């Protein structure tokens, strides 16, 4: 690493396969009904598809939530040839729940062809997880190891909006379901003990290029830190941050806390983009009291005087005041404005959480990664988590 | 067993300890947050208390939901033991439980006069011990015995008190904007077992709970399947514990055997939550269905509701009967009480555990309702049983 300021952005467009978009993210669950049901109301992502006993699948229970291009898959084992996801392992899924509580199993990329992505990845050092399979109807599926037991899943299928999530999934449209304006996955972040081997491995087999980086001096506190690199596809629409702890500090790094509590590497957080995040957050906050998500404590009021100074030329007073009311973090550069906020942990352990983001700018379609990653927001997020961890420590 | 019609109601008040009320039900989870979150908005039972890392407990993560006297506890192991608020918790047993059963009830808890007394009287009358009595501090007592399979009967005792915690070490939660949908109390908790006779003898034996009602396959079965049921009751008939067994040799598998097969042994099949306005409650619950709330079994056909008009039209308004029809509520009536009952579809992934919303109308006697008002109805049970059988058939058609 050289640090955020010294990193010269480039884009060689070195992808080894066509990484078109995030397709979905799959959580392996103790109970898919419980997780999907909670997430549906908490995020405004209505049930869109199911594959389970009611669809003839006795191998696994899968529920798909959608908010526009946000697609969350919740899969749990029952107590085989009927599986709609042939990579599914009941034993592994059962162990996963015990090992982590709620957490991400698979990060799915839509690719031109699953077999080609798999072949190109494995020829450039990817560890195979699931050999390519024809799912029928022109669908391809393959998986390789991403970090720890999280897999990178390749999905290919013909263009067409009649297309099922996957063959064997049955559509759902609930009378009176609503969304809260979530549009797409923005980024998916992994925590690992050692960054350099994982970054080399993933960039190696994907051809994904460095989009950004952050050292402890960029985003850490007096007491703790991390190092981060973000890998990106050619269009910089698929963004995969990677964090490692830094050791020898006054406190333990929140990334090491994660590894300790999670029981190994995994997805720390998933960022969900909205075209009006302030509106989205108003809806999500209304559901907080009745089992929805909560948000990390906002910065003090003086922060929001800074937001005026730094971003008052792009954001209206109405938006800035709403940012303050909702506890949103604001960062800007010459291309974009970043609005970001983090939930409290979404399961039992202080591990996995979610992020709501809006990128303002770079209108052309919007250019991928508009506004990049904000050093200012990053350092506030990090401080936020550190403070959260201290509160937990204060009650021992 | 002689069946519902020939069974002669008698209350010997033979409780071997003071069974004051249901206190809570505990679900052991691999993921407590997901279940508690969904249940909170599905049931209108907001988070009321927690014991977890944020309260200094590094042994288990516990969330308590409350709607008035309805109290659901969700507990999961963390990935220390001295920081537990529930000293009977075992991370190993909870992990095996979740792997074996998925989302399921582990503990049925009664408020008793004293936990040690309940345990002592229970064990002396044959109860299999699960957790020896312990003092939790603040005058709280906790003890456990085996109920059926892995499910324990938990005894909780504590002083009468305005702002006493659920259990010592649990911190209060009050969300601004929290609401409830009018659920008031637990009505009954139902166990499915392979053989009713030994379990009924065991529980009645150790508790001194008396027979409140019974049903045979001829009472409630279909042309293709059945069950047998007995209901046990405390002295006040406020704590009601039905027990179901399968009947064999029929054209289809009993839904009770379906439960055992998919659960992997005996367990809690369903829990009935009472409301003083179940139709009002159900409207609220149904408004949440589209966004991840619970769903309900399909209503019976119109001719059934022509039935409820003839059977109960004298004591129900047309508005109530019409709403029962809209919502798929089943209606039964005896000489004392009217029963309004409806079942959810399975509440987790497996077609095992489900919930019931019930209202009992009558037996008003300050102002209090007599326990067990309306008893259990042969009519409603038959239709609930038929609903499950129909549900199962829809599942099988998709193979
Ligand atoms: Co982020
Ligand atoms: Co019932
Ligand atoms: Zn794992
Ligand atoms: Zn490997
Ligand atoms: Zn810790
Ligand atoms: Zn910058
Ligand atoms: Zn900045
Ligand atoms: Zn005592
Ligand atoms: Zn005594
Ligand atoms: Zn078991
Ligand atoms: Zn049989
Ligand atoms: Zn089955
Ligand atoms: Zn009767
Ligand atoms: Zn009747």
């Amino acid at each position: 690493l050289v640090g955020h300021r010294r990193f010269v952005r480039a884009n060689p467009r070195s992808d080894r396969f066509q990484a078109l978009a995030f397709h979905h993210v799959e959580l392996w669950c103790a109970d898919a009904a419980s997780a999907a049901g909670r997430f549906a109301f908490a995020l405004g992502a209505p049930l869109a598809a199911r594959s389970d006993l009611s669809t003839g699948n006795s191998a696994h229970a899968s529920l798909l939530l959608r908010s526009a291009s946000v697609a969350f898959l919740f899969t749990a084992p029952y107590g085989a040839t009927t599986a709609s996801i042939p990579s599914f392992s009941p034993g592994a899924a059962r162990r996963f729940a015990a090992d982590h509580g709620l957490a991400v199993h698979a990060v799915a990329l839509r690719v031109a062809d699953a077999a080609d992505a798999f072949r190109a990845s494995v020829a450039a050092g990817a560890r195979p997880a699931f050999q390519p399979a024809d799912l029928g109807g022109g669908f391809g599926l393959a998986e390789v190891e991403l970090y720890g037991d999280v897999v990178l899943r390749f999905v290919s299928h013909p263009d067409g909006a009649d297309a099922p999530f996957l063959p064997g999934f049955e559509g759902v449209s609930n009378p009176g379901a609503v969304d809260y304006g979530l549009r797409r996955f923005d980024h998916v972040v992994g925590n690992v003990p050692e960054l350099a081997p994982v970054a080399a491995y993933i960039s190696g087999f994907t051809g994904f290029h460095e989009f950004a980086e952050f050292t402890a001096e960029d985003v850490g506190t007096a007491e703790s830190g991390l190092n981060s690199v973000v890998l990106a596809n050619n269009a910089e629409t698929v963004l995969l941050p990677l964090n490692e702890p830094v050791h020898g500090t006054k406190r333990r790094s929140q990334i090491q806390t994660y590894l300790d509590h999670h029981g190994g590497p995994g997805v720390q957080h998933i960022a969900l983009a909205s075209d009006d995040v302030l509106g989205t957050l108003r809806e999500m906050r209304a559901r907080s009291a009745m089992g929805g998500f909560e948000f990390l404590a906002p910065p003090p009021p003086n922060y929001y005087d800074g937001v005026r100074r730094r971003a008052g030329d792009v954001l209206s007073e109405e938006q800035i005041n709403e940012c303050q009311e909702l506890g949103v973090l604001v960062d800007r550069d010459d291309q974009g404005v970043l609005l970001q906020i983090f939930t409290k942990p979404v399961g039992d352990r202080p591990t996995f959480f979610l992020e709501m983001i809006q990128r303002i700018g770079c209108m052309e379609y919007q250019k991928g990664g508009c506004g990049g990653f904000g050093k200012g927001n990053f350092s506030e997020l990090f401080k936020s988590i550190e403070e959260y961890e201290k509160s937990l420590e204060a009650k021992q």
